[PDB]
């Protein structure tokens, strides 16, 4: 479904996404999607927003991640949906 090339996409985060990213990783102007997914994953894990042994759901109603995505929770299995939510919070650079 998801191609390997997606993780090579170069992106400029919008301000709220950039704020989230800077709380877990070095600040730079441009990131790859691989970086954005790693850093968001680490944000989720460190903050214990992910209930793995509970239908694999991230709960974000009480966190800026919920403002970023516009949902109170989401399944981590729904990669296509997660990409869409992330895409809306960045500009692709080419
Ligand atoms: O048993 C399954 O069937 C199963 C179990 C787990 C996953 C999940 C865990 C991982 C990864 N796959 C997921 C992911 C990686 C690449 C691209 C995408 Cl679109 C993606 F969603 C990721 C991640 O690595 N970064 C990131 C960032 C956000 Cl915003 C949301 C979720 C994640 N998950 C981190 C985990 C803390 C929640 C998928 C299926
Ligand atoms: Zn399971």
């Amino acid at each position: 479904q998801i191609p390997a090339s997606e993780q090579e996409t170069l992106v400029r985060p919008k301000p709220l996404l950039l704020k989230l990213l800077k709380s877990v990783g070095a600040q730079k102007d441009t990131y790859t999607m691989k970086e954005v997914l790693f850093y968001l994953g680490q944000y989720i894990m460190t903050k214990r927003l992910y209930d793995e042994k509970q239908q694999h759901i991230v709960y974000c109603s009480n966190d800026l991640l919920g403002d970023l995505f516009g949902v109170p929770s989401f399944s981590v299995k729904e990669h296509r949906k997660i990409y869409t939510m992330i895409y809306r919070n960045l500009v692709v650079v080419n």
